[PDB]
């Protein structure tokens, strides 16, 4: 990271690649930010999907990212494709010069989210990768407890995602449900939940994992169960099914430590359902309230960093650290071994 | 198994081994069963422990199990003795030509418990063991719910048993917290729980388990995980802690199937909280009621086995597959790595 | 083995334990060979199904094993119990000074099997193993075949049981479906071809095994493939379902070598399907004939081996060739591990 | 993948390289579609097989692919050399500017395979690999009752390759039976067969693998076995020789499920011999006469895909499955162990 001079007397510049899905609401959060920044260029390999783009947010269209890539003067390139072409995609940005914002998961394989760091940082660019549930209220307020050390020693964590994907939600595009674009139960729908065991709890140790496909036609995991053991002695246990009937029915964090109990449950981490500690903190009463967000505050931050008004929530390196978990779980699933970290010395 | 005479003309006659804490609940139990059963003999190696019991229950005093064995025409030998005592008990017990009921867990290694069973098949006497959760409320129609085949196929089984034991209660006698007496959180504390993993919801294929002692000064482990997957496909995870602040919070099961998902919970597995299935069903309409039992009721049922009545709830053999669950976890957690079932061939 | 006399001015006596199905083959083979041999005793622990056997054989009843043997004066004791009572059964007649003749399989684990040849042994008698599938016509050309060198180096081989047992088979009784007393489609279903891979092929160097319950209520496998390894460097597989919509499908053997291609199939290896050599042999014109038996035949060689006229087809150390390939198989499928022969040293 | 344009108004170009023994196929099949295709540039480093195709072709010729490749307006660079060149071949192509289309298999080593690929993909043109079996009938119908679920669940797989490849085979030419140009029964004689485990069956979660050199003087196997799960739980086995005494024998695949049992045999999987199903279908009709094809069939779609007309059916990933699958039993044939899939994360 070269000292880069902030951008101050234009709005930022944004060019998307992958007019589907998330991409609404990138145009969205961008819609609320139109003072700061704009949408100049879009791209999408599938005519239709970039006409409904153009028409609606006024950028250019083009039909392949090398060619967009040798005309826009977007500050940041925006990947909203399917998850395995993140890593090929934002390389390609960093060498044309340009600073890369990736949907998680920001790879689908180790050694290609360490290619894309290696690439971002050898262009001077930003690596950004889009962690929006981060900033959520009940989130933040567990975030602050672990800050304040409210817990002492952490012993016992076990986070739930019973959710329900039906047939039809992958067979919605071919990328869906292949260990190269997609990620199962774990890499794709729970991977937000997989962020909270570094974020929340600290550096893992190691893992010890099954995944299984129980019912979908599809080649990655429906359901998986992972044991953790981390750094600090604490253990828990992750369990995830697309496959609930019949329909979400859990999301759900447990931290309990020397002088701390918390449950953060609902169907997605959003009702704070148990909150004890040894002793009160100022943080206590805002915990009804707790119980916008998403794409647009994760969009102001990107804007504060281009201003030189903060630095990045979310980098490629702090992506690394749940692309690391996510990977040692499935080499445990794959081989039945306990897979320590870091992957790497 | 030789077919034994029913008792037919006289109360069954019971001796004990182990007057402590547990004891306790036996002399009520057989207070209850007054018309149908006697307590005649009482043994403890701790004069005070024993002279309590003899006048609390009327029944003769011995200072060892040997004397207690030459003189005792009990039926049934029960032993409420340190765990880790239970296998040799027994075996004397069965060589010496009595029925035997072992309070759990009938032992803390593996050959111990198939020497106590090889034993008792030996003598054609029956080996009982006390699992007197198994008739909870809520833990039947959990059963029933099971063999009427309401889920469908299992996908994912998530059980939390998050409580408190002081340090006091380890240092209340040398035995506790000890691997060859006693085995630690999941072997002692939630072994009622371990024993849902078979006998609600089938075989299980293997087990991956980390184990810890964080803040007793014990050498069992205080806190654990362990992956579980079943023969069926079906995955889940067993989460367990004594250091809970500051006092019991979750003894807990949720169960996800095809066609149903259900949650007990509460302090005790004594709560439906969750209850949703594809099909009503007649048993649907005790949830409420759901939410005497215990030794009382566990009495009950070796009364009627002794009577010609019935047949034995638990007996050794049933004893044996919640064991080599406990063992195989251990194994896991000694070595770090994957430990599959049987264990014997 | 000391010489023992041979019984020649009478009949042979035999005393049987276990009433049950197989057992009317034996009544059968029995009344066959009335002038050389009589049934004097029967035991079962079933009152009616003991009522049945005394009225059809006119042997005299006993309700324990142990109160048969020190009754009967029979030459051999049959043992036609759950599979996995044979080996006490066994070690039991033969130190009781009884010849024994087990049912297959002659044990359910390892050490048990290795039990009842030692304890027959050390009483100087002898211990027989059903194996009466191997005098079946088919199976007797292959074997001549075999002998005679008529492939040359063997190079490949292939057996398939696709079978079928629904539920209710396996629910017919406790014992059926359980590791402990059964055994899966490999020790139990198909077990007469899991001999043909030591008694046909030759020494097993290593197998490589995956079994599953797919479809069963049952611990035991009711599916599962094995690749096999021979000393003389031969490769093969063994593939068995008892889930084979809608019944009995094939019961076959491949084997190829360096001069001779060979394959009997049909519903159980009984239809010589091709028969191809590089020189013609006097065994060649039975083809079409060899395309009673069983257990009738199987007595005729117990009866010779005690009238000093024959020695055993199969004894307790013939039938431990074919349980160490189970067992060898059973571990293998139980750790994903290829396991090499012999399992002792 | 960018959108590329059809090909409209011309017939599409192909270069070859390599004039050997299957080139004449590949000639064969572009004479028929003469129409719509033609033969531009040939290419092979001997001269006379150069002089041959030459002369039957009237395709200009070329004694380097290199200089070929600076010369041709080829639309399709066709590489049907030696197994082990194909990987440096094709990327030299894709770098070019060329699609490919590959003989099978694609490459010899994994990272070869992924790294044509990589090239392809980077040069946004086409990788197709030849898998011309797949049209035929009899895998057609298979197919097709794969796609409507015909069988239910799948428990039970058996492929057998019971062919015969004599030493002047192999001696043919230098690459011929070696590691790094060919590989062995598998990865070239078989390799249709192989292809039909996750085409067919669906994906493979692990596989456990024998593999010997019984009796050719080559360093590839002659000989194999190897063990396969199915991530759905089925299990199965596929076997082959080149050693068949005395010709080829046997080309089959035997599938059970819930619902269905069928067999496709005769010496090339060309005869259908059992298929049984729960509920009849309009498929059923044309059992008979499923029991041109081959290379010409294979054009069209490559004719097509360049017309617009249609997508590639086998393209460079698809390919991967099936090699993916290949190196995997040779691993685990070289070291002893399972080896379980997707290779990398
Ligand atoms: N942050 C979050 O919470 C969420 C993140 N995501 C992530 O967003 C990404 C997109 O997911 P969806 O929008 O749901 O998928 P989608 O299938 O709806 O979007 C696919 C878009 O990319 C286009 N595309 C594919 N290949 C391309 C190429 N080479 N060049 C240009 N465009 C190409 C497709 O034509 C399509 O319009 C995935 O990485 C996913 O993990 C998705 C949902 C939630
Ligand atoms: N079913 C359930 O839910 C429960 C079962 N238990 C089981 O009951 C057993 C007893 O636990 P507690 O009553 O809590 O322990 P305790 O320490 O209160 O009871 C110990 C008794 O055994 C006596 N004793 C020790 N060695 C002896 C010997 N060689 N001969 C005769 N007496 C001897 C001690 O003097 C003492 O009175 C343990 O196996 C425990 O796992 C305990 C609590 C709950
Ligand atoms: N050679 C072959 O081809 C076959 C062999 N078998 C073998 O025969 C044995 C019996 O199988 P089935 O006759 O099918 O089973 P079964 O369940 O029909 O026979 C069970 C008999 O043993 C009795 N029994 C159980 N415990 C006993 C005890 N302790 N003492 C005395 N009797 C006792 C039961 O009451 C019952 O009558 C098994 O080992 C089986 O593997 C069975 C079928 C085929
Ligand atoms: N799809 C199918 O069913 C079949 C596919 N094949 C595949 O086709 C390929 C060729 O096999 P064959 O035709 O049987 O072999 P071959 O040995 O008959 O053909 C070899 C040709 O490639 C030439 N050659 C070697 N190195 C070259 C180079 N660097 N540049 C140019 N030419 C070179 C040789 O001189 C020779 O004419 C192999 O990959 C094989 O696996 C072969 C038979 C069946
Ligand atoms: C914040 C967070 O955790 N986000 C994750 C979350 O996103 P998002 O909230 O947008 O999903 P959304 O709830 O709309 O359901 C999506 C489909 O589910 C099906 N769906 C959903 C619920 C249900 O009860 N049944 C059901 O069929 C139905 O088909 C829906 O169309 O699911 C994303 C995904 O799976 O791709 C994950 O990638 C994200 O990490
Ligand atoms: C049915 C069931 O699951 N039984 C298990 C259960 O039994 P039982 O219910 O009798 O325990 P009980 O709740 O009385 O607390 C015991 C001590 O805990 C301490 N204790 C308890 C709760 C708490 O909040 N804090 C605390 O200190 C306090 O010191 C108490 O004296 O705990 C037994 C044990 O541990 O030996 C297990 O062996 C049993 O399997
Ligand atoms: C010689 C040989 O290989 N013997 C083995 C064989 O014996 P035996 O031939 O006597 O079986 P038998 O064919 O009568 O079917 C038995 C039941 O199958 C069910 N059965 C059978 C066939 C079928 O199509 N469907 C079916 O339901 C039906 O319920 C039948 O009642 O099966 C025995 C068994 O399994 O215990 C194995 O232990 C033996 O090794
Ligand atoms: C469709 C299919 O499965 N194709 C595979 C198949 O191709 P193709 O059908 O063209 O073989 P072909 O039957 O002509 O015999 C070839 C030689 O075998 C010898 N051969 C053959 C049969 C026999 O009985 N004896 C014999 O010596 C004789 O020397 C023959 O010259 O064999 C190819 C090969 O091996 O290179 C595999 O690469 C292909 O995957
Ligand atoms: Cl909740
Ligand atoms: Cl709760
Ligand atoms: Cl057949
Ligand atoms: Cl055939
Ligand atoms: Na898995
Ligand atoms: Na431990
Ligand atoms: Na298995
Ligand atoms: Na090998």
């Amino acid at each position: 990271m070269i000292v880069i001079p902030p951008i101050t007397d234009r709005k930022i510049r944004f060019a998307l690649v992958g007019c589907g899905r998330i991409a609404n609401n990138h145009f969205g959060a961008l819609e609320k930010h139109a003072d700061r920044a704009e949408l100049i260029d879009v791209c999408d390999i599938d005519p239709a999907a970039l006409k409904a783009a153009v028409e609606r947010t006024g950028a250019r269209g083009h039909a392949s990212l090398t060619d967009m890539l040798a005309q826009t003067d977007a500050d940041i390139v925006i990947l909203t494709t399917p998850s395995g072409l993140h890593p090929t995609q934002s390389i390609e940005c960093s060498e044309a010069g340009f600073h890369v914002m990736t949907e998680k998961p920001m790879a689908t394989r180790w050694e290609d989210g360490l290619e894309m760091v290696k690439a971002a940082d050898k262009a001077k660019k930003h690596l950004f990768v889009v962690k929006q549930n981060r900033r959520n209220a009940t989130l933040q307020l567990l975030k602050r407890a672990m800050q304040e050390k409210r817990f002492g020693r952490i012993y016992m964590v076990n986070v739930n995602v019973f959710w329900t994907r039906p047939q039809e939600y992958y067979d919605a595009a071919g990328w869906r449900g292949t260990w190269e674009f997609d990620g199962g139960a774990f890499m794709n729908q729970a991977s937000h939940y997989v962020d909270l065991l570094d974020w929340l709890i600290g550096p893992v140790e190691s893992v010890q994992a099954y995944t299984a496909t129980l019912a979908r036609n599809i080649e990655v995991e429906d359901t998986g169960t992972v044991s953790v053991k981390w750094r600090s002695g604490a253990l828990g246990s992750m369990n995830v099914t697309m496959l609930t009937y019949p329909k979400n029915l859990e999301g759900s964090i447990t931290i309990l430590g020397e002088k701390g109990s918390v449950r953060v449950g609902g169907v997605a981490v959003n009702e704070i359902q148990h909150w004890e500690f040894s002793e009160p903190h100022a943080m206590d009463e805002e915990i009804k309230d707790a119980s916008g967000f998403g794409h647009p505050l994760y969009y102001d931050n990107v804007i504060k960093t281009m201003r030189g008004e903060a630095t990045p929530e979310t980098d490629g390196r702090e992506g690394l650290k749940s692309l690391e978990l996510l990977i040692a779980m499935y080499l445990s699933a794959r081989d039945g071994r306990r897979v320590s970290l870091p992957l790497d010395y």
